[PDB]
């Protein structure tokens, strides 16, 4: 255990790695593996999305991607009003997480209704990949025109093939398959940080070995069946339970 | 199977690559059948050249996997950028070629190199966040050596063997060694079977 | 083994080649130093490792090959260097130049297309294979061995939540086995069972 | 509710420097969160 945490801090040392190949690698916890990347000096977006209209044969296209992905969400409005506009945003932040969007300074984009909902669903706007992503849209669009009637389903129609059948980029996956995975990522981030202030809310008072006086408190870390890792001086070791007494500490 | 593709081509306008290796059809027939639509790579590696403190790095990379080259010029010449392209053709297999509308990659020796070792040149998002990278891999370690050269080269290192992130969770060197090794014997299954 | 490379320097038209070769597949890098000090040999030892996977380096008792600039580059890449196949390599590689010199005005275009003709185009050996598709060959089947044995743990760090006959709870969260197509085999409790595709959930669960 | 009792429990300490017992049953709040009361003062500290 202990020469696993010590290799794993010569390792960070050396090459800075991060915490999810560092606990797999040398067989530690999660925790302690941050806690390494948190004590270093030199080590210290999945929710932003980007929107903006178009037009189509004489219809509104209004097109919503997720930037770090790519990944589409489209509709065809009725006008180019700010109601409409708003009840797509509300459609959307209904569906994924949204928390900062970024337009362009058009008229239906400033309103009080786009301001309303922004307020109720609690989303940071900011006014200035979009059209790079309405230029191959277009093209599909274009591509698969004959196999519809209307101009609505033939949106639909790209958006699918858009997002499930077009593939490329480092591993060769769609779009919906890194939104899914970005997303998931960040969710086991926030989780193993909720942990982690729950656990460092105490403190440990610990004996050495051929000592019969109690050491200084240490911050808990990780706390074992058997073993329990705490922070003391910048550094940190393993204690077994039989010299150990862990106490609430209320240092706020 | 070739009914099957038809019908998926027909609805959905896939690539040859993708029936190929979803339906498991030799190659030559799916490039046919793309081939014969009105409405209609483990070997592309990308190329750029940017600056650091005075100093002018030429990066090439991978694209299948994101494995990354780089070296640090003493000049933005045309002849030390053929010789980064043959030292780079005569350690991998390269094929083709994409760059930028530049200055020297339009040149008579990159022409020449081009032409003996047999590449496709061709002229235009993954490069500029691989330099992004590679930056910020260099101003993390950049006090553990004295000259710029060495700093590079150890960025090189720590992105292609000590970075495994993704959604597999694999280094840029083993997916590199994979993925040339997959279609080798994929290759030599059609030239068998 | 698949990780072990072996060092020489030599010399062709007054100037000073370094060649380094991967044994069990026999391919080749090699460069033109301008001197042989051991600032040079470092910085090609730091560049071979930032490209393929070395662990164990065999040299000769040269004086480059034993300086502290060598001796740093192998602590900090974690190489093991021991001092004493490469003269037959540089052999063939001086007879690849002089059958190709006419085509390049430099020696050094002159030792990278022989480099080339090399790995890539001198098929030989036993089943009929070049020098490049023999080291991938070799380090793909290593990089498979290791895996597998981290792979089947990454598998059953999966759970599962499962129904059982007309008792309409989710039980507990079983370790996942294998998913098949139509079929779950789950252990609960030191039991294997095996259940329907459609009565399982498989979460990996955070918390 | 003892919610307006939180709020009222924290302007008594910013006054008297109450202790968490005191607090607890003067204003029926739980004992968690007098302890917590007790916790964010500077000054003071839970014994
Ligand atoms: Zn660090
Ligand atoms: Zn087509
Ligand atoms: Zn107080």
């Amino acid at each position: 255990f202990l020469d696993g945490i010590e290799k794993a801090q010569e390792e960070h040392e050396k090459y800075h790695n991060n915490w999810r190949a560092m606990a797999e690698d040398f067989q530690i916890p999660q925790v302690v593996a941050k806690e390494i990347v948190a004590q270093c000096p030199k080590c210290q977006s999945p929710k932003t999305w980007q929107m903006d209209c178009t037009h189509l044969e004489g219809k509104v296209i209004i097109v919503a991607v997720h930037v770090a992905s790519g990944y589409i969400e489209a509709e065809v409005l009725p006008a180019e009003t700010g109601k409409e506009t708003a009840h797509f945003l509300l459609k959307l932040a209904a569906r994924w997480p949204v928390k900062h969007l970024h337009t362009d300074n058009g008229d239906n984009f400033t309103s009080s209704a786009v301001q309303a909902v922004c307020w109720w669903a609690q989303i940071e706007h900011t006014f200035g990949v979009v059209e790079s992503m309405n230029h191959q849209l277009k093209t599909i669009i274009t591509q698969i025109r004959d196999q519809a009637e209307k101009i609505e389903t033939a949106v639909q129609m790209a958006v699918l093939i858009h997002n499930f059948k077009r593939k490329g980029g480092i591993g060769g996956y769609s779009a919906g398959e890194r939104i899914i995975d970005i997303i998931a990522s960040d969710l086991q981030t926030t989780k193993l940080q909720n942990q982690i202030s729950k656990i460092q809310n105490f403190r440990v008072y610990f004996r050495e070995g051929r000592d019969q006086q109690w050491k200084g408190p240490a911050t808990l870390i990780w706390k074992g069946e058997g073993a329990v890792v705490i922070q003391d001086g910048q550094d940190l070791k393993v204690v077994p339970r039989r010299k150990c007494k862990i106490i609430k500490d209320y240092g706020r």
